[PDB]
């Protein structure tokens, strides 16, 4: 499957991509406003996720440290980031469907929509200020809006027991974002696209 991944904030973003134990095409690419990058991820693919982040510095080797979603130092990601990160998520070629998502269960860094290019289903965004509009206690000082299992490490935020219901800090989220995962056991907002579509991901897609 082809993704094309768009940066159309007006910042620079490094766009990262993993399936948590590996890197899906080459990992991770700095993407200027405006810049585009295609990636190809395998057929069968469970469990991807593509993610921004944000105030990057990475010397000639391809290590350094960003302020949201940092993958352990790396450009190149092999492992999922460090809250918080707004995700897209996918799971390809799964009994002959496609499913797709927005998650905010670690949380928001940037705007995001995630749309398939080719027929058949449609897309998800959430594309509201969560970060202005951030809780105090979630704001996160290197910037973003951290989820309260992140901040807070109780069983109910985190869903540990798998036994969970909604709280103040996932609502808002749910508020700003209805399209999108707020907490672990939310009402699912997953999107059924026919196997072996390809996807268009549009970091700041209003702004």
């Amino acid at each position: 499957a082809t993704f094309e991944i768009v940066n159309r904030c007006s910042y620079t973003v490094w766009a990262a991509a993993s399936k948590g134990d590996a890197a899906l095409d080459a990992g991770g690419r700095q993407l200027n406003s405006g810049e585009s990058w295609t990636i190809n991820v395998e057929p069968g693919t469970n469990g991807g996720k593509i993610w921004a982040r944000t105030d990057c510095y990475f010397d000639d080797s391809g290590s350094g440290i960003c302020k949201t979603g940092d993958c352990g130092g790396l450009l190149r990601c092999k492992r999922f980031g460090r809250p918080p990160t707004t995700l897209a998520e996918f799971s390809l070629n799964q009994y002959g469907k496609d499913y797709i998502d927005i998650s905010n269960i670690k949380g928001f860094n940037v705007p995001m929509d995630f749309s398939p290019t080719t027929r058949g289903c449609r897309g998800v965004r959430c594309a509201a200020d969560i970060v202005g509009q951030c809780p105090a206690k979630l704001k996160a000082p290197g910037g973003g809006c951290n989820d309260a299992c992140t901040v807070f490490q109780t069983s109910e935020y985190c869903c540990t027991t798998g036994k969970c219901g909604p709280t103040e800090y996932s609502r808002f989220f749910k508020r700003l974002c209805p399209d999108a995962f707020s907490y672990v056991l939310d009402k699912p907002t997953t999107v059924t696209c026919p196997g072996s579509s390809n996807y268009r991901v549009t970091f700041c897609p209003t702004a």
